């Protein structure tokens, strides 16, 4: 529905720790919303969540391994 | 299917880091395979993938936290 859309999904980013190593907009870009506890997001299609990110993760790269059958991740949504 | 059972679960854990902070029952236990790579278990139910495990970390309150919904973490199994 919204969430399809980038910036909807960068705006549940409130609140998201401003020391992150991985940027709030990389991780909307990844599929994720932010869930509002610690660096917990989490995908708006697949509902696979992930935290404790480090410097240099992939923020695609995570999901993928989380969630490998995510539309998200395999180009359902284009 | 046959992953409900602990024992089953707890047979996936060969090769599990020695140094885990989260031990091998206590992820079987909290429903979780492990994936046979680095820290990475998955839940047998929800395929929630989760690693990085850190002193501390309750393995069935991160599972709830990452898939607050998990069938197993519900009692779906009985
Ligand atoms: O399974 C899920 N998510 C899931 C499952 C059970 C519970 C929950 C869950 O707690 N969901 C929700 C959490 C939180 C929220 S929120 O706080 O309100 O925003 C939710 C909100 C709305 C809906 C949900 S929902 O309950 O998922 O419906 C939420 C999520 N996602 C998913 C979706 C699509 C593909 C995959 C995936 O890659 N799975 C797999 C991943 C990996 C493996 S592996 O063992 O490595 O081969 C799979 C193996 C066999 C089958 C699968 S399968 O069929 O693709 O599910 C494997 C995984
Ligand atoms: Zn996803
Ligand atoms: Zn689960």
């Amino acid at each position: 529905e919204e969430f399809v859309e980038e910036f909807n999904r960068l705006k549940t980013f409130a609140n998201f720790p401003s020391g992150s190593p991985v940027s709030a907009s990389t991780l909307a870009r990844a599929g994720f919303l932010y869930t509002g506890e610690g660096d917990t997001v989490r995908c708006f299609s697949c509902h696979a969540a992930v935290d404790r990110w480090q410097y240099g993760d992939s923020a695609v790269g995570r999901h993928r391994k989380v969630s490998p059958n995510c539309r998200f991740i395999n180009g359902f949504y284009l």
